[PDB]
């Protein structure tokens, strides 16, 4: 039993009010604002539409997602005040709009769950959700494992190395800094060779000197970094078959 998120949109609020305030007196007969606009509540106080589903409804939504039920919501509910609708067809509309909204937002939340919620398959994302269940907006970090999967990257001896640490998720995460590339030398030290908001590492005319070990880290505004990529680089010689 989980609110409809839509109620954590403040512009939906103010409507809802403004329906009850401003378009109950002239559309309706008064001895039904009280019963009218608990039956509204109700409505919105419950959100069942996902929680049958095979993957669970969490109880969380994006601002991105949000807005877009709030929109559509706001939008159907000005169609029904906008037409002047009264009486027993101005009831009839409205809690069938609600319920076809319902499902829309379903829809939505569906859609988010399948697609945008910690949609990374390694390292660690940062994504503000808001909690349907308190209207919290919040940072969660979606944690995956650290193991990116090493990248074996052979370059010819004179062409472009180019290393590469984004990943597609990367442009959508919260709280990042920058990428860090390490060389790591096989006496157990290891040099950083660059740091900062491009997420390759570029080295023209590759000689023997530019084979090994290289490390990326992305951080973040946390401790621990938001991804780690190992690369492997073997720097080809013309005489190898
Ligand atoms: C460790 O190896 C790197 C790369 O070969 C080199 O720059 C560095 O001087 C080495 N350190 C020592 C103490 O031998």
């Amino acid at each position: 039993r989980s609110p409809w998120c839509v109620i954590c949109d403040p512009s939906v609020v103010l409507a809802l009010k403004s329906l009850e305030k401003d378009y109950l007196p002239g559309h309706l007969d008064a001895k039904h604002h009280k019963a009218m606009m608990e039956r509204v509540e109700n409505a919105v106080k419950d959100f069942q539409e996902l929680s049958l589903n095979e993957d669970a409804y969490m109880g969380v939504v994006d601002e991105a997602t949000l807005q877009k039920g709030s929109w559509s919501l706001l939008k159907d509910l000005k169609r029904i005040t906008d037409s002047d609708v009264k009486g027993d067809l101005f009831v009839k509309e409205l809690f069938w709009m609600l319920h076809l909204q319902k499902e829309t937002f379903a829809t939505y939340v569906a859609r988010f769950q399948k697609e945008a919620y910690c949609p990374n398959k390694c390292g660690v994302m940062l994504q503000t959700l808001i909690w349907c269940k308190n209207c919290k907006k919040e940072v969660h970090a979606c944690r995956k494992s650290y193991d990116c999967g090493e990248r074996n990257v052979e370059v010819p001896q004179m062409e472009d190395m180019i290393l590469d640490c984004e990943l597609n998720w990367h442009q959508a995460s919260e709280g990042l800094t920058d990428y860090s590339f390490y060389r790591v030398w096989g006496n157990n030290t290891e040099t950083l060779v660059s740091k900062g908001k491009e997420a390759t590492l570029t080295k023209p005319m590759v000689g023997p000197e530019d084979a090994g070990s290289y490390r990326c880290e992305l951080g973040s505004v946390n401790s621990s970094p938001a991804t780690i990529i190992n690369f492997h680089v073997t720097v080809l010689p013309k005489e190898f078959l």
